[PDB]
């Protein structure tokens, strides 16, 4: 119990802000990549936020529309990706995406930003390069930006995500945690 703390204000906020299972998946995703949520608390909240947005995103639309890639361990996620590619014929993406759209026949990369959605997508579009994987960026301010202006979901489903994102921002600010969270990206 030396360099590893017993608790943090951000960690306690993450646990009361997000559903317990979302917190567990974020802990597993971080520990799989050698990161401890008890110290890097800003990344802990961001992974939780990205997880919840991904699950809300898949909750929009029909029952069998989306195959959820995020939230699984790396090996299982790449296994499902291989099955989707070897079933639909879609090219294997270089980087692990977040979802697959059975309706649109494309993988989706979900992004949640604390800057303008313009820089983030411009980053993610240049990282994945492949103009076949769909990109959908959400901001804590309420904007969004998707590939070919195709926002996939209904307006109501996307507005729910933007509303939740702004609520997380307000809850952090009332705890004086937002500025360090914003400056961490
Ligand atoms: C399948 C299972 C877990 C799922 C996680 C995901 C969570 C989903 C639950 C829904 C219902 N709602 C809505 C009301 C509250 C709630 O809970 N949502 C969406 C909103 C927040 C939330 O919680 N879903 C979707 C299918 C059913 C389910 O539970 N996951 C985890 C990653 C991959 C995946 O599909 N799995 C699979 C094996 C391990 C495990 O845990
Ligand atoms: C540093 O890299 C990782 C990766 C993992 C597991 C897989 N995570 C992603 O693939 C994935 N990650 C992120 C994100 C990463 C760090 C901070 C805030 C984020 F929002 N955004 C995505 O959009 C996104 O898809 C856990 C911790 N750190
Ligand atoms: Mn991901
Ligand atoms: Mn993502």
């Amino acid at each position: 119990s030396g360099l590893v703390p017993r608790g943090s204000h951000m960690e306690d906020f993450v646990r009361q802000c997000f559903n317990p299972m979302i917190v567990e998946l974020a802990e597993k995703a971080m520990k799989e990549y050698g990161e401890d949520p008890k110290i890097e608390t800003n990344k802990f909240a961001a992974t939780c936020t990205h997880l919840e947005v991904c699950f809300m995103y898949s909750d929009g639309g029909s029952k069998h529309r989306f195959e959820i890639i995020e939230g699984r361990d790396r090996i299982m996620a790449w296994t499902v990706v291989n099955s989707i590619c070897n079933t639909t014929g879609v090219e294997k993406p270089k980087f692990l995406p977040d979802l697959y759209d059975y309706k649109e026949n494309r993988f989706i990369e979900i992004g949640v930003t604390r800057r303008e959605v313009h820089i983030y997508y411009l980053e993610k579009a240049n990282k994945i390069k492949s103009e076949k994987t769909h990109i959908h960026i959400f901001s804590f301010t309420g904007e969004e930006m998707a590939t070919k202006a195709d926002y996939t979901l209904d307006e109501e489903s996307r507005a729910r995500i933007k509303t939740r994102l702004f609520t997380i921002r307000q809850e952090m600010a009332s705890r004086s945690l937002w500025d360090s969270f914003r400056q961490s990206e």
